[PDB]
């Protein structure tokens, strides 16, 4: 462990982060001009065709090389900390894949965050014949989500419950690994990720009649068991009671889309606090999250330009 060498490599990578004016110009371009603007960034080195799927592939391959290689640059404790960040992105990816598969979204529209598994592993998991085949695909590289998915599917096959319990189980495992590190920035970010997952789980399971304690994740900071239970009962005022916390901007949120938007913005702002940290995981955490948000926004704006959607239909989604 230490982050000195990694940090110096990352400060050089941050020089290729896309600036805000990229995203502001892109809102008003045709798809040809979007492609041109993209070709002048670091993503242009992976842009191999002129169609929408080519932009998505250019994003995936670029992020693989600028983020997915990070654990190779550190060892011991520092490597464990970086690995946890990427694993949390594998959890996002599996959740996104399950929901796509269940709801009729093709694999090509699934947002894959930079993680520890190759794209072809996710495609194979999507394509598998049944959930057993999906788990075996994850088990070949020995990924810990394979066992977690098996354990959750034994208990329930309802999509929203499977997503919630998979997160619960992942964060319960991350917590044991994370407790063995001493990274104050990671401790603050993890506590906020727990609060956020609790809020999304409570919102999604609202009115199902479930007992909240099977679903509540410990380890948070601002979202207590009683508010989680109240929101899972259908009390939306919980989202209005968070003044004085990082979640105070959730006030007035009354749909999942606006929730997930709000949550991503809260976590990005928190990840940004550590960009100038000389010690520990803060700078790599900030860099990974900024690259995540860059990928999310590139895919949305690529679609807006390709299909010619109005700017107001998408601007709210790409700004915090």
């Amino acid at each position: 462990d230490d982050f000195a060498y990694l940090n110096a490599r990352v400060r050089v990578r941050r020089g290729t982060l896309l600036k805000e004016s990229f995203f502001q110009e892109a809102l008003d371009l045709s798809f040809a001009d979007f492609l041109r603007l993209l070709s002048e960034t670091v993503y242009g080195g992976e842009l191999a065709g002129q169609g929408l799927p080519d932009v998505d592939r250019a994003v995936l391959r670029t992020q693989a090389k600028l983020v997915g290689d990070l654990p190779r640059l550190v060892t011991g404790e520092a490597r464990e900390a970086v690995r946890l960040l990427l694993l949390r992105n594998d959890l996002h990816n599996l959740q996104a894949l399950l929901r796509a598969k269940a709801t009729g979204r093709p694999f090509e529209e699934v947002l894959l965050l930079p993680g520890t598994l190759r794209e072809e592993v996710w495609r194979q998991a999507y394509e598998a014949q049944d959930p057993a085949g999906m788990a075996q695909v994850l088990a070949v590289p020995g990924h810990p989500l394979a066992r977690a998915l098996r354990a959750v599917l034994r208990e329930t096959q309802d999509l929203a419950r499977v997503e919630a319990l998979l997160a619960k189980r992942f964060f319960e495992d991350v917590a044991k690994a994370a407790k063995g590190l001493d990274q104050p920035a990671l401790r603050d970010y993890l506590a906020l990720e727990v609060d956020a997952e609790n809020l999304r789980t409570a919102f999604k399971l609202q009115g199902s009649g479930l007992a909240p304690d099977a679903f509540f994740l410990k380890g948070g900071r601002f979202v207590d068991r009683v508010r989680f239970a109240r929101l899972m009962e259908g009390d939306y005022a919980v989202l209005d009671e968070l003044s004085g916390t990082p979640f105070s901007g959730l006030s007035g949120v009354r749909d999942l889309k606006a929730l997930e938007r709000g949550l991503r913005c809260v976590l990005l702002k928190e990840a940004k606090k550590g960009v100038q940290d000389p010690l520990g995981v803060g700078l790599v955490l900030a860099y990974v999250k900024e690259r995540e948000w860059e990928a999310v926004r590139l895919r949305l704006l690529a679609r807006r330009a390709y299909f010619g959607l109005p700017r107001a239909q998408v601007e709210e989604e790409v700004v915090c």
